[PDB]
């Protein structure tokens, strides 16, 4: 009942277990409030259906050879999204091209996409020897990635980094499909992923994206922002680097020559995200690398 | 493999059971997402020892006649926050005045504090016959109260309303004692708060506060940006209703004559929020009620 100015301390109590989730990212006493690491939760989906919508290009998922994974955008299968692309492009460096086709074109429940993509990685880590594997994603694939890694703690130590195109974290403003209500800004799914501690990266990330972007918005700002940014990650914005004049699309951001520079750099990257060094002025070039 | 366009819905698809606790106050297909509703929270401090820290004026808590729970602020106790004002206003409302005062001084843990304010919601509620009863704050008080409502499930039905006094749900910029770190916008807690959706009311509340308070910052907009701001609350910026040249400080809030016209409406209104009708220019009073 007398003087107690008194308590005080150097940093901010540890939060109580049962708000501990809800912080993920803050500093406390104890460090930096990590993700939590229970069981995976359950999926919805007979594992042999998951198990349908993965392929790899010359191999089975289940014996591969340095297996690199795609995840599709809304609206495609992994073929329509890569074949052009990062399908040809990875094998060239050395890849095993894997992706997944989730049911039917990503257009269903984001939640449900996502588990093809856990079973995906859980398939290839084992599949090619207990190795870790990059994961590689366009669009709404990139979403599902980082929610696969926020509720799925058994994936985190199986990705070895996550190179995203036009990722959509923050969802859209210009947005029907089921996927296409939780890709709208303010949606269910996207005000989750965020309470949830996943605009953070959980593993090593690069973010590629375009201010000009025609689906994806807002990605205008270069900072927290753009839907693609993520706390932590390497967030390359291409007008940031190459001028208001270079103008890439939605498309663009995943085939463009520049989009290869970043990605190949992020793969060969000891850090496990794009290096400055490794691109600049000259390769400012919106002409499809595959071409 | 072919035309799927098809899929669409009329609403969002409800968010997995592990992801529905991100998303309180989001709307899906099944409707608005609640509020987990699990059993409480354990407490950290011995029951005992929450006890000590209630009192009511003129009876005790376990057998109390209308009571009314007053939540202190930071650096006071219950009757250093209330004795020049809410104490003796609400008794001539005809209530039983009632409040924590958690040591020291509510300069501890905010959780904790917490604790005090769960275990007198439960106490006067058995203690006034197993009836509601309307909580009443200043300052950290109404960050506690919500704190509370957001994590404890059992009183939400025990509270009848909320009538903050300049509350800071999302902290201040202007901020150590250990409930100061977590006050500071920005801190684990207050991001715990918000990312449980804790920044939409959970009762009826009303949330009275100023743009000139020189503790709790920012509250100049007289949006959802406020610090005080509760989503679906009677959110009451005092400038907004007596214009740029009416100065009450964070003190004031609390015993200005035009607080207690609005306090009052919100006890007596039957919708449990303080209603437009109740006060006017005329109540644009700086002056201390109690005077
Ligand atoms: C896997 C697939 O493409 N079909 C499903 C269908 O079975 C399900 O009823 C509907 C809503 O959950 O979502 C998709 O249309
Ligand atoms: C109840 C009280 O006033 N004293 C506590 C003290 O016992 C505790 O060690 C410290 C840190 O938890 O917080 C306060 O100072
Ligand atoms: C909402 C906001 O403030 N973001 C703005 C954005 O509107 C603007 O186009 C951009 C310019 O690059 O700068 C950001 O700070
Ligand atoms: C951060 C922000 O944009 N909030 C501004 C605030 O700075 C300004 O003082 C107030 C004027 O009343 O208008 C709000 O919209
Ligand atoms: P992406 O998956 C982002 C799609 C958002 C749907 C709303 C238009 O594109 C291939
Ligand atoms: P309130 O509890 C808000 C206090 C914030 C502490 C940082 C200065 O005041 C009585």
């Amino acid at each position: 009942a007398a003087i107690v100015a008194g308590p005080k301390q150097n940093c901010e109590p540890d939060l109580m277990p049962y708000a501990r989730p809800f912080a993920v990212g803050k500093r406390t006493c104890s460090g930096i409030v990590g993700l939590p690491s229970g069981s995976d939760p359950a999926f919805s989906q007979p594992k042999s259906v998951l198990d349908a919508g993965l392929t790899c290009q010359g191999a089975s998922p289940s014996s591969v050879s340095k297996p690199i994974l795609l995840v599709p955008g809304t609206g495609t299968t992994g073929p329509q999204s890569f074949d052009s692309n990062w399908i040809p492009l990875s094998a060239q460096l050395g890849y095993t091209p894997c992706w997944i086709s989730p049911p039917p074109f990503m257009l269903n429940d984001t939640q449900v996409n996502t588990e093809y993509m856990v079973n995906a990685i859980t398939t290839l880590y084992a599949g090619s020897g207990n190795n870790k594997l990059p994961v590689l994603t366009w669009s709404q694939g990139g979403l599902v990635a980082q929610w696969g890694l926020t509720f799925f703690p058994s994936i985190r130590s199986k990705v070895d980094r996550l190179m995203a195109f036009a990722p959509d974290y923050k969802g859209t403003v210009l947005a029907s499909a089921p996927s296409v209500w939780q890709q709208t800004t303010g949606s269910a799914l996207t005000t989750a992923l965020r309470n949830a501690g996943g605009l953070t990266q959980i593993v090593p990330t690069t973010n590629l994206y375009s201010a000009t972007d025609e689906i994806v918005q807002p990605q205008v700002s270069n900072s927290p922002l753009d839907s693609s940014y993520l706390f932590n990650g390497k967030n390359v914005q291409a007008q940031a680097v190459c001028g208001p004049l270079f103008v890439i699309d939605h498309a663009g951001s995943l085939t463009s020559q520049f989009s290869y520079v970043v990605g190949r750099s992020a793969l060969r990257s000891t850090t496990g995200q794009a290096r400055s060094a490794d691109y600049g002025i000259t390769d400012c070039n919106p002409l499809p690398a595959n071409d």
